[PDB]
């Protein structure tokens, strides 16, 4: 009937885009998709326009904060980013999980909105290898890294208003740990309720 | 600090027992044990006392019933069960998960008595296999077999006031099923928070 | 020496095209490869010319029908599909495994031309969710949709024909049960006889 | 309905009989069990009776194949050993596939006796190799191994007669294979055209 | 050809000893075994002689100290122990790996007298944790629970001493880490050259 | 702080390069890399500048030699190729394993100029199926494949100078297999001791 919201944040660096684009590779659009956002902020190297976000002026942004587009917006490391409401409602009515890649501020309102999404913060096993990880992809630049750190701290702050937690500290580890949450919230009896009303009701006869 | 109860009930023959032991095999003592259960019923060939169940007359069960020894007890498939008190608050004192093969009216005592406890409802894929199952293994006999599978359709009717729902149609995917109910349950924020207290205190700080 | 043809059909929505994909990323081209195959249909968003199929008139179609191009070919859901001799043939000689995603039609055409071909039939865990899956990912609209559920008891009717049946309840269940038959398929005598030419030689000896 | 009879056999130490027990580790009664075998030889160290084997004195076994007790049995490295027929019939008719420990003589008797039985052969990575797991279980002395390796490359020459091989070259990678056998096996339209007649009836319907 | 010696040491409680188990129930024991040592400590319940241990007087071990028989000896948490000499040398001239559950003083005592012999030291994720697994299995008692701790510090001191490192948070990504080492080294240039000296040879050739 | 090199060779046609690419798949940019080549050879089909190769013509090269742009080089199969030490260096620098596809010639290279290099070489189950896997991806053609199984011979005599060697019988367990070599590696004490600097602090205090 109707799928389930996981917001899923982490301070830059942690490799949560990189889990959840892992994730996607091994599940199918019908159980699973991601939302792509909107963000004032330059494509990095390598980078496409609408697959990773859709890359809009601050001029552009103003006005969707005005229309009302989105579901949530904030302000992170001095850009504007958001999830469009239009695209994310069509996809949950289909019975289909859809990924937040957002950060505390958008996860806080995504949860007065949607109270039955779900949430998961991921933390690196140091700070000093969260700088480490920024450094070893090539995207990103020496400016924008030490701006990040900055706010490294305050940003995993808020890691207790989430329903899980994972320590990424080796990334195999990580992705299981991310695929079990998704498989074991499958098991839940709501969801298994539907997804065999079929098998159930001839359990229950002869 | 505090280990969590997981209930886990189904028809018999579903292989809900055999799951249990096959987890445990995986799971060490410190992490995840079982309940061991009294019962009247006789014990069937190549069952030792002390390790599936404690095996006590009918007298000496009426008496435990009245010296209110059970976290649990009831009456099912003509027999008397029980889940002893001492023992299950000991083991969760440490901060081991313990597991309690149960049916449904003991899950429905367990419930209101510990109100955070976890339960899975095991269904089979069919009730032909169900009986097909409880012939295979050469445990149980023709009389007993006809006498559960009468019950078998009321059993499994109770499978909705439970928290998960595994379809064992295949052993292995089930196994894994299980597997991932508990390695998610520990991911949750409030488990995750004291077991990395440590990690945490310092991630926020420098 | 030569490798095995493996017809692999399913109703519209099953996600028999998507369990071939993701199989054949975990598969170097040198053991595994699929088949493109011609067609009348129009593309969807998102999809290339060369890599999902070949897109071609009704007329440059029915010129290949006459041609005799086609190993087999088809209507179904209102357009003409077809698999070319010249690809398959070529790519079988060199011991490479080939994939046809296929219709129950094709399979019975395949069959009597190649006797050896292995064939397995995919099926939903409900008509319910095969209209779900239909609509979850955005390929295919509305009117298509109503379409192909009609045909869908028909097509599934066909299962029987098959030599392997796969329920694909859950994507990642399903992937390892396609591998598997694959991998047990490389371990029958006579391909591992070839394959251990050389061991076995040694082995008979001193 | 009725269960498979899966033969398998390999040159002593290729680690047949250790394969055989790891699955069954994994593997609940009800859907997989092995045939305990009838025999003279003298049992090893750590071996008890009635679950490795039936301990019998060649006078008790001669008077066996008299009242013709034995699916199959036969000479091998000098004692007799024997496959009971009683215990067989009786596991395959609740559908349960039933392991056979046998070497090829017996695998030959089998075949004309029980046609749709399966055969799995296993071979060492080599003779050299062959010989040191032997000395590596401390199972086996001296005199014992060089009588065996003498006929292990006659044992290895009626390879071809079976439906499968193994080489046991890494243990791990071994037990995976067969668990596939097995789990492709079950994945047949004959089988799983009876464990999920439930599902395709209502498949076939609205 | 010879196999090789992997001393394994941890603060009491890390899990070692269950781990080393898990791990031996996935290896034969022609690939792989463990040591079984002599000590004076008293048998904890549920502990058989021969299996985990071999229990000896005060007065038979100071015996043995003088008699010379153990590859190594000391005094650890107020008891003798130690791995005899005899045992050792025997299985590893048959290729087999051999696995010492030993503490820091007898892993530095290994490294001189075998100087290939590969060290493992496992961590636990905090000594908070270390007290709570003590606890939580009911293997020991309040008083050697608090004797052990004082010298957790001590024992987690000599970690860099070692060849390898395991932090077991989590039992099962540890057991794969301890896996993955035995693996590892059975894929080194050494160890391989003779096991495949079969194939080699006649890879260079035509 | 500084990450390791990892030479791969193998005679052409083992699969090395289809299996580091598929090992990247499941490996983020922060742990592991490739390094990409320049070479004279002509693009195959549906190969991309700057991904698999950087193209320069024979003139261009002769150059880099010259400028000393590279950290090895070579002639191989009448071609030549080049790893650049600017990328290399810079990767290293991060913390991030930087795997080497390169021949024999450019393992010797290396390994004098970089002596903490780890190195893997790759063979085929026989020379038989390296020819069949050479035809059997599409790339290449026959002239350049008889060219390559002449040297064949000559590429897997170097294999003893490697500190690791994959048998690629079967391409999953191979992948397997790489997978772990680095994971192994990961787990060594240098290593670990930096990426838990953090805990290790913690742990020997109070
Ligand atoms: N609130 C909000 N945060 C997002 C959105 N998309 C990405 N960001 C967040 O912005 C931060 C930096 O994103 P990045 O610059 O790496 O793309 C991350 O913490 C990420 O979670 C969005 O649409 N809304
Ligand atoms: N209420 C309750 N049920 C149990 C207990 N132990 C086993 N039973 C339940 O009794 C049924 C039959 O158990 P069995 O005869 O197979 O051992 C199963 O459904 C099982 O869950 C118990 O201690 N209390
Ligand atoms: N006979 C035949 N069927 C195919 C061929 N290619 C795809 N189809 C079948 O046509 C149906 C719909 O394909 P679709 O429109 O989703 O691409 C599927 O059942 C698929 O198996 C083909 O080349 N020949
Ligand atoms: N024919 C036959 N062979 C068996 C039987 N049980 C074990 N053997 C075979 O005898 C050989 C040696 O058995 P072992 O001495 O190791 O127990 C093995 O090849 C094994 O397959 C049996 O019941 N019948
Ligand atoms: N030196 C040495 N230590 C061992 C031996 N066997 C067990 N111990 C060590 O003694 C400590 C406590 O062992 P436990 O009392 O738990 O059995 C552990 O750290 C263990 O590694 C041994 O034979 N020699
Ligand atoms: N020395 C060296 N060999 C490489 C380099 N890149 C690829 N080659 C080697 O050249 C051989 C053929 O490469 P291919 O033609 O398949 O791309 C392979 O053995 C490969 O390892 C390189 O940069 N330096």
């Amino acid at each position: 009937a109707q799928g389930t919201l996981y917001i899923v944040s982490a301070p830059s660096g942690a490799g949560k885009s990189s889990l959840i684009q892992a994730l996607l590779k091994t599940q199918p659009l019908y159980d699973t998709q991601v939302s792509v956002s909107h963000t004032t902020r330059q494509p990095r190297p390598g980078e496409v326009h609408g697959e990773h976000y859709f890359f809009v002026n601050h001029d552009e942004f103003k006005e969707m904060i005005s229309r009302d587009a989105f579901l949530e917006h904030a302000e992170v490391f001095g850009n504007y980013y958001g999830t469009s409401r239009e695209a994310i409602e069509q996809v949950l009515a289909t019975g289909v999980d859809v990924f937040l890649d957002i950060d505390w501020q958008g996860a806080q309102q995504i949860r007065q909105k949607m109270p039955h999404a779900r949430s998961i913060f991921i933390l690196p096993p140091s700070k000093i290898e969260l700088d480490r990880r920024l450094r070893g992809r090539g995207q990103d630049s020496e400016e924008v890294i030490a701006k990040r750190m900055a706010q490294a701290v305050a940003e995993m702050s808020h890691y207790a208003e989430y329903d899980y937690l994972i320590v990424n500290d080796d990334f195999d580890t990580a992705l299981t740990d991310l695929k079990t949450i998704i498989r074991a919230e499958r098991l839940r009896m709501s969801r298994q309720k539907q997804r065999h009303d079929a098998l159930i009701s001839k359990l229950l006869a002869d």
